[PDB]
């Protein structure tokens, strides 16, 4: 059960999360919970760790800038993080909030949530499941989600590669800064597209 | 004159370059020579340094992999360079060939050619002129070259930002690895797009 990892039940979590997040964000988290489960089954990942990471992944999505900044200092994280924003922080810093609120200490789940947005050059299979589940969960309908879904049905590595290539492409298309760890992911996984 | 910087005349250079490169690549270099001159005038860069860098920028475009690898060892360059290819090498490594063949020692011209493909987080105005001239020279006709040209008529910084955003976008669109120094450029210049 989830109580094996956090300090409350799935139901109590859901109640807590419904306070912290708007409907759409919570529905998305439930989406990722389900998608992570199906991917974990297909690729030999502990389904329960995947489900819980999936549900928790955007837990900290609505922390203010101020709170993230507070968290950066308190946990003495990379000072460069202050030069960034919510996109980077909700996973990379938001893990400290999750740890505070829910007494989550499992290093594998924490890592999966940590790098769900930006990935890393080295990802565990759990990491990859969350990173992909987030992209392909059943409520998303961006153009090309069907291609992501087909790729994720066959290869987790190729799904990571595809998602990261489309993110780098969209960020550059939009003229947004690209967190350098995302490029690390991109360059590690890009060979899989072939 | 060019003899102020290299060991032969412009004419003798052109003869030498016509041997080293196919017509299209040489025509391109002449294109960049002219474009660099016009940009140097507009933005307060020494027109002669700009012209010469522009003409020399793709001098080493057809060195073999083997020669680049030879050059990496001899000049004891970043060993990571071996993990890459022509795109990165012709500027970043090709400067050593140019120095060998033409006795070019001016640090400013060398730097401009060095990073003409990938840029850097810090670029001199000469660097920027070459980086942009390469993109907008009169023989290019890629879709959007007209937008690049208009931007380069008004702002060198914005021209750098635009070119780099389109390169990052195209590399990700194509599924090619992205040399991490290119992202350095992208993230330094991207604010200029606003
Ligand atoms: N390296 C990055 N730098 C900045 N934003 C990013 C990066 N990678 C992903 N994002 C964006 O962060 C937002 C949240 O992503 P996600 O956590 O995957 O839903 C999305 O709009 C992504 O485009
Ligand atoms: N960071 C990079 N990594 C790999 N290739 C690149 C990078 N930046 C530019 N290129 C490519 O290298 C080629 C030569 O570029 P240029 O020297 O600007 O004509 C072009 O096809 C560019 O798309
Ligand atoms: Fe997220
Ligand atoms: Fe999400
Ligand atoms: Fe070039
Ligand atoms: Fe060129």
């Amino acid at each position: 059960s989830y109580q094996d990892y956090i300090n409350c039940s799935r139901e109590a979590l859901l109640e807590k999360m419904a306070e912290l997040l708007p409907e759409k964000r919570l529905t998305h988290c439930l989406g990722v919970e389900r998608a992570a489960m199906e991917l974990a089954q297909r690729f030999g990942v502990d389904v329960e760790k995947a489900s819980l990471a999936g549900l928790l992944h955007d837990y900290a999505k609505k922390l203010s800038d101020q709170e993230f900044l507070v968290l950066i200092d308190r946990y003495q994280l990379d000072p460069d993080l202050k030069n960034w924003g919510n996109n980077v922080w909700h996973g990379m810093v938001g893990i400290y909030k999750i740890q505070e609120d829910l007494d989550l200490h499992d290093s594998e789940i924490l890592r999966a949530i940590e790098i769900h947005t930006v990935g890393a050059g080295q990802m565990t299979d759990l990491d990859k499941v969350i990173y992909v589940a987030d992209y392909i969960e059943h409520n998303r309908a961006f153009p090309g989600v069907d291609v992501a879904r087909e790729i994720a049905s066959l290869s987790l590595n190729k799904a990571v590669a595809y998602e990261t290539a489309r993110t780098v492409e969209y960020l550059a298309h939009q003229g947004f800064p690209i967190y350098p760890q995302t490029l690390e992911t991109y360059n590690a996984f890009v060979h899989y597209l072939k």
